[PDB]
């Protein structure tokens, strides 16, 4: 529905408006039904779109707070201006006007009528949604559907978090130390991932969540010199026992985009089992026997895959 509705929009006619889109694909009976049920994706285009009387005429018409609707919306918006300061600003003419009418709708919105007074108290009051609406986006240029078309790449993600943190007030150079402010703020995002794991069945679509989920483990790790706020012990659980479960059921026929999500499964493995134990002595001390327990059936299948289970048994018990 995202990019049927960016479509939409991108075709910038008269006759080609909002309220003109075929609701009548959809199940719902009315506009005002359609726009009930999808005014969480709605509202962000029209916001960067500049069609803040549209909304408003949404709003007042959908019978509900137009304060409340547009707050809801707050970390979808956020994705589309906030990402492109960090990465490398006016550095073409085609790329730069994204960042010229980011600007422009982040300034006009600072103003004493919209959510400026109190932007800065709703950024720093849930900042796990945001974050994981910036994960989610990642897309790696293979051979593979594209995502929802609000995507970039790793870097850019790893500048946007750089950003968030220089503009923070207390000017960390890292995001994860105010997000480890919150220690239930790690429990939030892991489990929006999952959810939009299960949710889809799509094996290219389930592939992408499985690289979204490795580079905020990869991020995680990254940080694991000060500890993630007396949440290490429950993310390093959380992650072993995810990753255990995706490799338990697989089907039968392992496909190319089959064959990349279990050595990308594999991979991140490996790797956190390296920094747990490296860093932590005593942290494998509860979860060994059930992590090569389910290695054990591993090695039975096709080589490639096997030299990677071979090396984290010989990594774990060895070495």
């Amino acid at each position: 529905l995202d990019y049927l509705v960016l479509e939409w929009l991108n075709l910038q006619d008269t006759e080609y408006n909002l309220s003109s889109f075929p609701f009548i694909l959809l199940n719902y009976t009315n506009i005002e039904d359609f726009y009930r049920s999808c005014y969480k994706v709605l509202i962000p285009h029209l916001v960067i779109r500049s069609h803040f009387d549209e909304v408003k005429s949404i709003a007042n018409q959908i019978q509900e707070d137009w304060k409340s609707l547009l707050t809801d919306c707050f970390p979808k918006i956020l994705v589309n201006i906030l990402p492109y300061f960090a990465y490398e600003g006016t550095r073409d003419s085609g790329m730069a006007q994204q960042r010229e009418t980011a600007t422009k709708v982040y300034d006009m919105l600072k103003s004493e009528n919209l959510l400026g007074k109190q932007i800065d108290h709703l950024f720093i009051s849930n900042l796990p949604e945001i974050v994981v609406e910036l994960l989610m986006t990642l897309h790696e240029p293979d051979l593979d559907p594209a995502p929802n078309p609000p995507h970039f790449p790793s870097h850019v993600i790893k500048a946007t978090f750089a950003y968030i943190s220089n503009c923070h007030k207390t000017k960390l150079k890292s995001i994860l130390e105010i997000l480890s402010k919150s220690p239930d703020s790690y429990q939030k995002i892991l489990l929006a991932i999952c959810e939009q794991a299960a949710e889809t069945n799509n094996v290219y679509k389930k592939h992408r969540i499985l690289k979204i989920y490795h580079l905020f483990v990869s991020l995680l790790l990254k940080d694991i010199k000060s500890g993630l706020g007396g949440a290490w012990a429950f993310v390093l659980r959380d992650v072993i026992y995810t990753l255990i479960h995706y490799i338990n059921q697989r089907p039968s026929c392992i496909m190319d985009v089959s064959l990349r999500s279990f050595s990308l499964c594999c991979d991140l493995l490996s790797q956190v089992c390296q920094t747990a134990v490296t860093y932590c002595k005593d942290a494998l001390e509860n979860h060994l026997h059930v992590i090569v327990g389910t290695l054990i059936p591993l090695v039975y299948e096709q080589v490639e895959v096997q030299k990677q289970v071979l090396d984290l048994l010989k990594y774990l018990v060895i070495d």
